DNA sequence: CAGAACACTCTGTTCTG
DNA sequence: CAGAACAGAGTGTTCTG
């Protein structure tokens, strides 16, 4: 495929287990080893796509896991 | 009340029309003048509060028009 | 493919008449 | 108070093993 599984933008390929973009590659990365205090403002199902990703990053992150995006 | 009617945030008088935190007041008229495309990916009810006023711009528009702010 | 180093978005703060 | 404008986190792209 060429769409990241996580919003739908263009795919660069299989990053971390799972098919992604550039940005969702490197928002993953970073979501599991930064600091960031992500909360969901609605009801947890928040749509992820590009034009809406940098929205609700809580949502973002769950939907990299349920994906099955992981360092191991 | 020191209070934001938009956000929660200790607010710093009325702006345009309605008691607001600094925040919000210019994120008021960059929203209605530079109009672009903000778009909720929830409901179009997101909870708008300090820790979450960036998550969603649409919702957060939303509730300055609700609660009366304008340029006029 | 994973990471680094860059550049961008947008926001929020401080300063002013 | 409204507006100018600098500084910042968070995000995205380009590039370099
Ligand atoms: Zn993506
Ligand atoms: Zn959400
Ligand atoms: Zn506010
Ligand atoms: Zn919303």
């Amino acid at each position: 495929s060429k769409i990241c599984l996580v919003c739908g933008d263009e795919a660069s390929g299989c990053h971390y287990g799972v098919v992604t973009c550039g940005s969702c590659k490197v928002f993953f990365k970073r979501a599991v080893e930064g600091q960031h205090n992500y909360l969901c403002a609605g009801r947890n199902d928040c749509i992820i796509d590009k034009i809406r990703r940098k929205n609700c990053p809580a949502c973002r992150l769950q939907k990299c896991l349920q994906a099955g995006m992981n360092l191991g």
